[PDB]
C-alpha cells in the first residue's frame, strides 16, 4: 500500500483532502475526506473561491439523473444536480467505478475562501444520504463493482498538515502497538459507544448514558471533539481544577477567545490527559484511548484555541481525538479500530495511548434509544 500513503493534505482547521479523477478524460480534483456525511459533491460553476470545477460538458461518460438536491445545514448550505461518472483516486486502488456524482451549482458557506479543495467526499452509509438512502454512496459503490475490500483507514498527522487513506487495507507502519476494535453500533454515521470518561486518570461519575446522547460518531470532517452539554460542563470543570497552576479567562473554556505563550514556552504538563473507554468487541470488555492537551489545543496562525465544545448531536470524535491514532473503519465486520498513530505528536514524556482489556459492565446501558 505504498503507493496509498501519505496521499491528504490540508490546511490546518480545513479538512483534509485526497486527489480525485471524474468524468473521460479524467478531471483532476482535490476533495475533502469526510466520515461524517455520506455524499460525493463537487463544484460545477466558476465560484470565485475555487481553484477549479467539474465541467460536465467536457466528460463523454457523464449520464444526467434529472434530480436536484438542497443540502442545507445548521449555517449555510449547498444545491446541485445529481448524476454519474467514472471516479478514480489516482493515489488509490487502481480502479475507476461509476459513482453518484452531486453537481454544486449553488452554495453558501461551503467553500472556503484560500481552501485548497474543490468538492466532498461523504464516506459515511447510505441512511444519511441526501435527498434519501437510494443515492448509493461512493464507497458502497466502489466495493460493489469492484474486488477493493469493504474497509478503509485514516492517519491524520499535522501551516500544511498531512496523512494517509489506505483503501481497502491496512498499513502496518502506520501504528505501534495493537489495534483495538469497538463496534459500529448502525450503519449511518460511524456510530460507536463510550463507556467511560477519564480525565489524567480520574472518572467523571457520569452515567455513561450520557456519554451517547443522542450519539457517538467517528468524523473526520469535524476539527473538534464535541462532548454533550451535560459532559462538556463536567469535562471542563475538571480540566480547569486540573489545570489550576495558570489560570484562564471564563471565555477561553468556551473557545470565544485564545491563550498565548510564545518563546516556545508551552508548559504541556501543567494539561492533563483525556481519556475514552470505548465499548469493546467482548461482553463486559472495553478499551481506552488516550490522548495528550497536544491534541485538543491546536495552534492558531506560540497561541491556541481550547479546542473541545458543546454539541446538541453528541459526542463528535473529530481530528482532535483522530489526530493521535490510526483509524481503521472495518465496514465489513462493523467494528472500528484504533491504535496508537506513528506520525502524532508528542513529548519526550507523555504519549497517546491504545490500552486494554478493561472490565467494563452494562455497556448496552450507554447507548441512548
Ligand atoms: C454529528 C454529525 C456531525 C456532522 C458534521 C459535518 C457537517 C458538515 C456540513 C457540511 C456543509 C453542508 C452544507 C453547507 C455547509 C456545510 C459546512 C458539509 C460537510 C459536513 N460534514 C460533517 N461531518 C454533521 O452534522 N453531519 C450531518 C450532515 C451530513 C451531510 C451534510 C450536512 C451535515
Amino acid at each position: 500500500f505504498v503507493e496509498m500513503v501519505d496521499n491528504l493534505r490540508g490546511k490546518s482547521g480545513q479538512g483534509y483532502y485526497v486527489e480525485m479523477t471524474v468524468g473521460s478524460p479524467p478531471q483532476t480534483l482535490n476533495i475533502l475526506v469526510d466520515t461524517g456525511s455520506s455524499n460525493f459533491a463537487v463544484g460545477a460553476a466558476p465560484h470565485p473561491f475555487l481553484h477549479r470545477y467539474y465541467q460536465r460538458q467536457l466528460s463523454s461518460t457523464y449520464r444526467d439523473l434529472r434530480k436536484g438536491v438542497y443540502v442545507p445545514y445548521t449555517q449555510g448550505k449547498w444545491e446541485g444536480e445529481l448524476g454519474t461518472d467514472l471516479v478514480s483516486i489516482p493515489h488509490g486502488p487502481n480502479v475507476t467505478v461509476r459513482a453518484n456524482i452531486a453537481a454544486i451549482t449553488e452554495s453558501d458557506k461551503f467553500f472556503i475562501n484560500g481552501s485548497n479543495w474543490e468538492g466532498i467526499l461523504g464516506l459515511a452509509y447510505a441512511e444519511i444520504a441526501r435527498p434519501d438512502d437510494s443515492l448509493e454512496p461512493f464507497f458502497d459503490s466502489l466495493v460493489k463493482q469492484t474486488h477493493v475490500p469493504n474497509l478503509f483507514s485514516l492517519q491524520l498527522c499535522g501551516a500544511s498538515v498531512g496523512g494517509s487513506m489506505i483503501i481497502g487495507g491496512i498499513d502496518h507502519s502506520l501504528y505501534t502497538g495493537s489495534l483495538w476494535y469497538t463496534p459500529i453500533r448502525r450503519e449511518w454515521y460511524y456510530e460507536v459507544i463510550i463507556v467511560r470518561v477519564e480525565i489524567n486518570g480520574q472518572d467523571l461519575k457520569m452515567d455513561c448514558k450520557e456519554y451517547n446522547y443522542d450519539k457517538s460518531i467517528v468524523d473526520s470532517g469535524t476539527t473538534n471533539l464535541r462532548l454533550p452539554k451535560k459532559v462538556f460542563e463536567a469535562a471542563v470543570k475538571s480540566i480547569k481544577a486540573a489545570s489550576s497552576t495558570e489560570k484562564f479567562p471564563d471565555g477561553f473554556w468556551l473557545g470565544e477567545q485564545l491563550v498565548c505563550w510564545q518563546a516556545g514556552t508551552t508548559p504541556w504538563n501543567i494539561f492533563p490527559v483525556i481519556s475514552l473507554y470505548l465499548m469493546g468487541e467482548v461482553t463486559n470488555q472495553s478499551f481506552r484511548i488516550t490522548i495528550l492537551p497536544q491534541q485538543y489545543l491546536r495552534p492558531v496562525e506560540d497561541c491556541y484555541k481550547f479546542a473541545i465544545s458543546q454539541s446538541s448531536t453528541g459526542t463528535v470524535m473529530g481530528a482532535v481525538i483522530m489526530e493521535g491514532f490510526y483509524v481503521v473503519f472495518d465496514r465489513a465486520r462493523k467494528r472500528i479500530g484504533f491504535a496508537v498513530s506513528a506520525c502524532h505528536v508528542h513529548d519526550e514524556f507523555r504519549t497517546a495511548a491504545v490500552e486494554g482489556p478493561f472490565v467494563t459492565l452494562d455497556m448496552e446501558d450507554c447507548g441512548y434509544n
